[PDB]
């Protein structure tokens, strides 16, 4: 299913984003000059699932999870640097059930074990001034689809 | 390469669309009471490579060329009803160098033999009310690449 | 649909191969020594409606057609040299209708326009000492899948 | 990287299986009387990394590890039934790290937390009456691909 997420907005998902599900955003452009740009992972009940805060400034990406009207948990802390690819940068999304699964253009992927269990319904993107093209393209599958070789 | 084409502009491509060039318009949604909707291939110099005009109204869809200050040629046309897919209608152009192939989402393929023998340097796309998302997202290749088993 | 095509072999396929189809044949090794290597896309009535004739010796590519029990007809021929990819190399071919679409690792794609007005009911696979894998994969598609961004 | 996977044989990867990598396993056939099937990761040195044996007659799929000369641990079991689609059924094993997701044509992914701390240099195929053709069809990646639409 393809979405177009726009800058300080969301989409509501036809379907449950949950295990096994992926969700692969897609930028048209990376500009150099963007600030702390971020995309949540929201349930039907708004709580902040999964929260990914791209932070130019600081040199870091930070994970976290919180509820509704509760307080932000522990950090996780990947640097910045070297992670995203001009001019279409990328962001992979994928629910393993007992953990998420993020993936960028570079590097190691990155697993932030769930702390609300809770699926999502909803994906929103955030920023005064975005890294990103708006929209992201989004293509969110319920499951892995089939494989193109080499 | 990834582009996002909004209604009533275009996107300027960063290299030729020339034989073996595939581009694959996809769109977030269909809006069946949308009117004609029209995507243009243009050459530098601004010349209707292919002119695909979608309209609903007359239940046709209409294929031409003209240079940037010349007439219409002859028109090609092929039934409107039952060529797409909500809620994420497609339509994808491949160039096979004497002609391109065009394919909806239902179908055999159109072919339409080339009429100016310039390349294409952009892809417009006008509508007063868009049967298709605005933007619509592009991924243009160089060549076929390797395909999926599904 | 997956197929393990055998050298001195053949493949039944379970549906017609016909306009809009795409058979995407892929070896596991090159064996640049390899002899003369011939693909056939054959009619349920056994008529070779598409002949890839390889030929390393040569330095050609030879296609041809020619009934079950009929003389060939005239040749349309390309160069051999840098077409394949080692170390999987791979061919595709797309019926357009009116003509095959025929693609390998390097080059362009070559045309050829039908001469025999029927669909494929089987894949061929010839050699006495090939320069591909013993099977090939195949993907037969009915129409052109969804394609990755790269 | 693509393999020709023989019953009762294995094949040597070209670069070891390491965190990141992606085998996508594919079967040209579904041999519904068929009988046990077995599939082994192995390190350089015939540690068996991740075995997977396939047993349609106990309604199991058995995961387990062991060294060459060693004996197998505890067992991790999940159910065989409506895991696999004929008529080219799969199975995708992917390496996170700290586990192994073993993924079938339905149902939800199976995680295994690795035991033995060696990359696979191979992999095998063992059964006397395969549920799967021979050889499979292996797509082996050092990295997740791009992703086709839905
Ligand atoms: C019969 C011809 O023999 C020699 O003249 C070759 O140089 C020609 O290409 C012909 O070879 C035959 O060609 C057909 C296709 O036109 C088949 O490939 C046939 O197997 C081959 O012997
Ligand atoms: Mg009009």
């Amino acid at each position: 299913m393809l979405y177009h997420l726009f800058v300080n907005n969301q989409v509501k998902l036809q379907n449950d984003f949950k295990p096994e599900s992926v969700a692969a955003i897609r930028s048209s452009a990376f500009n150099s000059k963007g600030g702390t740009t971020v995309f949540n992972f929201l349930s039907a009940g708004e709580n902040i699932l999964l929260h990914i805060s791209i932070r130019p400034g600081e040199n870091v990406i930070v994970f976290n999870s919180r509820l509704k009207n509760g307080a932000w948990g522990p950090e996780e802390r990947i640097p910045y640097a070297e992670k995203f690819r001009p001019p279409n940068p990328s962001i992979t999304v994928i629910d393993h059930g007992d953990r998420f699964q993020i993936r960028f253009d570079y590097g190691t992927s990155i697993y932030y074990n769930k702390r609300i269990k809770e699926n999502a319904a909803a994906i929103a993107y955030n920023a005064e001034n975005s890294l990103f093209s708006s929209p992201v393209t989004v293509d969110v599958h319920g499951l892995l689809p089939p494989l193109p070789p080499a």
